[PDB]
C-alpha cells in the first residue's frame, strides 16, 4: 500500500492516548475504521478545517495529496467489506444532522458510496427524541448489537458522528476445544481472574525480541488478516508501550523462521466505547469540532460543526479455525497478564486493531 507508514504510526499516537487515560482498562479500537470515518468526513469540509484533518492523520499534505490518500483508503475498505472475504468483520458510520438544512447532495452521495455511510437528520431541539431515534437508528442498522449506545446526548448538538466496528476471526491452524481449561490471570499482583485459557503446541513465528523486551507471537487468520500478540516481561509493560514502532514491526514480519512453543492464548472478547473529540483533540483534529468549523461542503445555509464522534469497536477470539487437521523442551509462552495486540491486514499491513488486554473479564 502507501498509508500503512501513516495509519500505523496514527494507531500508536492514538493508543497511548486512551491508555494514558486510565491503565486499568481494556483499550481495543479499528485505527483504521476512525481514519476511514475521518477520512471520509473530511469530504464535506474545506481549507483548514479539511487539511487539518488529514494531517491529524499523519498524512503531509504537501509530499502526498488527497486524491491519492481516499484512493489508498478506498482499496482497503474494499478489501475488508468484500465479496468473497469471510473474514467477518463488519463496520459502519452513522451520520446524524439536525434536520433543517439543505445538505448538499453530492455529500451524502459520495459518503454512503465509497465510504460505506449513512445520513439520518434528528431533532436536536428535544434533547431526549434525539437520543431516542439515535440509540434506535444505531440499534436498528447495527442488527440489534449495540444498544443504548449514546447515554447522554449534549443541547446545542447539531451533528453527531458514531461509528462502529466487530470483528471475530478463525485462525489457519485452531485448537482443539477439548484442549482449552480455566486457568488463572494475573491482571494485578494481587487481583486474579480465572479464565478460559485456549492451548497448543506448535511450530510459531514466535521469538523474545530484546529491543521491545518482550515475546512477540504472530497468528494468522483465516482470511486477509494477521494478529501480533506481544507479552512483556515484568514490568516491561510500560517500556512495551513506549518502544513501539512501526520499523520493528516491519522487520519482525519480515523474518520467515519459526520454531516449537507451547502456547497459553486465553480465550477473551472485548469492546470499546471511545468519545474521539477530546482524544483526537489532542492528535491534532480541531477545527471539525471548533466553531470555524470549514463544513460547506456539507451544508450552505447555517455554520456547522461536529459536536459529537464514537467510536465502538468488538472482538471475539476463540478456537475456531479451518475445519481439517522426549526430543526438545520447546518455550512455554502463556498470557496469563496483560499483554499488548495488534491485528494486521495481510495484503496492506495496514493496522486493521489495537489494544491491551489487563482483565479478560472486565467489559
Amino acid at each position: 500500500n502507501k498509508i500503512t507508514p501513516n495509519l500505523a504510526e496514527f494507531a500508536f499516537s492514538l493508543y497511548r492516548q486512551l491508555a494514558h487515560q486510565s491503565n486499568s482498562t481494556n483499550i481495543f479500537f479499528s485505527p483504521v475504521s476512525i481514519a476511514t470515518a475521518f477520512a471520509m468526513l473530511s469530504l464535506g469540509t474545506k481549507a483548514d478545517t479539511h487539511d487539518e484533518i488529514l494531517e491529524g492523520l499523519n498524512f503531509n499534505l504537501t509530499e502526498i495529496p488527497e486524491a491519492q490518500i481516499h484512493e489508498g483508503f478506498q482499496e482497503l475498505l474494499r478489501t475488508l467489506n468484500q465479496p468473497d472475504s469471510q473474514l467477518q468483520l463488519t463496520t459502519g458510520n452513522f451520520l446524524f444532522l439536525s434536520e433543517g438544512l439543505k445538505l448538499v447532495d453530492k455529500f451524502l452521495e459520495d459518503v454512503k458510496k465509497l465510504y460505506h455511510s449513512e445520513a439520518f437528520t434528528v431533532n436536536f431541539g428535544d434533547t431526549e427524541e434525539a437520543k431516542k431515534q439515535i440509540n434506535d437508528y444505531v440499534e436498528k442498522g447495527t442488527q440489534g448489537k449495540i444498544v443504548d449506545l449514546v447515554k447522554e446526548l449534549d443541547r446545542d448538538t447539531v451533528f453527531a458522528l458514531v461509528n462502529y466496528i466487530f470483528f471475530k476471526g478463525k485462525w489457519e491452524r485452531p485448537f482443539e476445544v477439548k484442549d482449552t481449561e480455566e486457568e488463572d490471570f494475573h491482571v494485578d499482583q494481587v487481583t486474579t481472574v480465572k479464565v478460559p485459557m485456549m492451548k497448543r503446541l506448535g511450530m510459531f513465528n514466535i521469538q523474545h525480541c530484546k529491543k521491545l523486551s518482550s515475546w512477540v507471537l504472530l497468528m494468522k487468520y483465516l482470511g486477509n488478516a494477521t494478529a501480533i500478540f506481544f507479552l512483556p516481561d515484568e514490568g516491561k509493560l510500560q517500556h512495551l508501550e513506549n518502544e513501539l514502532t512501526h520499523d520493528i514491526i516491519t522487520k519482525f514480519l519480515e523474518n520467515e523462521d519459526r520454531r516449537s512453543a507451547s502456547l497459553h492464548l486465553p480465550k477473551l472478547s472485548i469492546t470499546g466505547t471511545y468519545d474521539l473529540k477530546s482524544v483526537l483533540g489532542q492528535l491534532g483534529i480541531t477545527k471539525v469540532f471548533s466553531n470555524g468549523a470549514d463544513l460547506s461542503g456539507v451544508t450552505e445555509e447555517a455554520p456547522l460543526k461536529l459536536s459529537k464522534a464514537v467510536h465502538k469497536a468488538v472482538l471475539t477470539i476463540d478456537e475456531k479455525g479451518t475445519e481439517a487437521a522426549p526430543m526438545s523442551i520447546p518455550p512455554e509462552v502463556k498470557f496469563n497478564k496483560p499483554f499488548v495486540f495488534l491485528m494486521i491486514e495481510q495484503n496492506t499491513k495496514s493496522p486493521l486493531f489495537m489494544g491491551k488486554v489487563v482483565n479478560p473479564t472486565q467489559k
